[PDB]
């Protein structure tokens, strides 16, 4: 189960903090100011069910700081920051670690979809890396932490990439996300891994970009200088198909990618 951690346990709003017994952790204190004990029953329940998600490639919610007008979400430390951070970094990450990161993302996403979780906001900012270069899927924006997310955005507190978003979600906020909404996102994460930068230059995410994407525009494959195996380009094109029922399922992706990684990349 989850821990109902006290502020005291941590020796001297996102910040780093040392647990007396457990060790190193990251924390985002979402709430401050007045007390709102009316949501305090739910916030704990959302947290203990998010904690039910236990996979090697899925971030573990270690505990919650639930106190008088101060609410925090604590998780394990991922030393190497996020995926984009690792790719833009000075030391060039090799084709053998890239393909493994790709297998691990497939492993993590398939698990979530297994457990009925739809990420909704998959992107490199939500793919975290440990020292050994292993990844974990995170929900830093609380897109899946429904209660905690609005608590974070409320007026009683004192404190957005469209690039990875499926065309059916652009200009249509009332469309219910599917398992394929995560699959489009993945295909653009595939491109990002091989091009070592953000797609569609760096700007703007205005009505021009959005309309070009909904019509059929996808990231520039020819902007990948580095060697990219034929098979993984077929995959990104397959996954970012305009029609969601054209896009594969993650267990389907896994079935074809695992043998490929083994022979060609590992
Ligand atoms: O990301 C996660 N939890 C953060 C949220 C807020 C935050 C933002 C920060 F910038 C720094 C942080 F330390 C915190 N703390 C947390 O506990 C988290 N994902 C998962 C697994 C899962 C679930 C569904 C979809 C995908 C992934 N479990 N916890």
């Amino acid at each position: 189960n989850v821990i109902k951690m006290k502020s005291s346990d941590f020796l001297e709003k996102v910040s780093l903090a040392f647990h007396r017994t457990q060790g190193l952790m990251i924390m985002k204190t979402v709430y401050k100011g007045p007390n709102c004990i009316e949501h305090n029953e739910a916030l704990l329940e959302e947290a203990k069910m998010m904690n039910r998600l236990r996979h090697s490639r899925v971030v573990k919610l270690l505990g919650v700081i639930i106190e008088e007008g101060k609410y925090s979400l604590v998780m394990e430390y991922m030393e190497k920051g996020n995926l984009m951070h690792v790719l833009k970094a000075e030391m060039s990450t090799p084709l053998s670690v890239k393909g493994r990161i790709i297998l691990e993302i497939i492993e993590g996403m398939a698990y979530l979809h297994g457990k009925g979780v739809i990420h909704k906001d998959l992107k490199p900012e939500n793919i975290l890396v440990d020292n050994d270069f292993h990844i974990k899927i995170a929900d830093l924006g609380l897109a899946s932490f429904k209660m905690w997310s609005k608590l974070n955005n409320e007026e009683h507190n004192e404190l957005g990439t469209l690039y990875y978003m499926a065309p059916e979600h652009l200009n249509d906020v009332n469309a219910k996300p599917t398992e394929k909404s995560d699959v489009y996102s993945f295909a653009v994460v595939l491109w990002a891994i091989f091009a070592n930068k953000e797609p569609y230059e760096n700007a703007i995410a205005e009505q021009q970009l959005i309309m070009a994407i909904k019509s059929g525009n996808r990231p520039d494959v020819d902007d990948i200088t580095e060697y990219c195996p034929r098979e993984i380009i077929s995959l990104m094109k397959l996954c970012w198909e305009a029609n969601p029922e054209a896009r594969p399922t993650f267990p389907g992706i896994e079935e074809k990618f695992r043998p490929f990684y083994l022979s060609q990349l590992e």
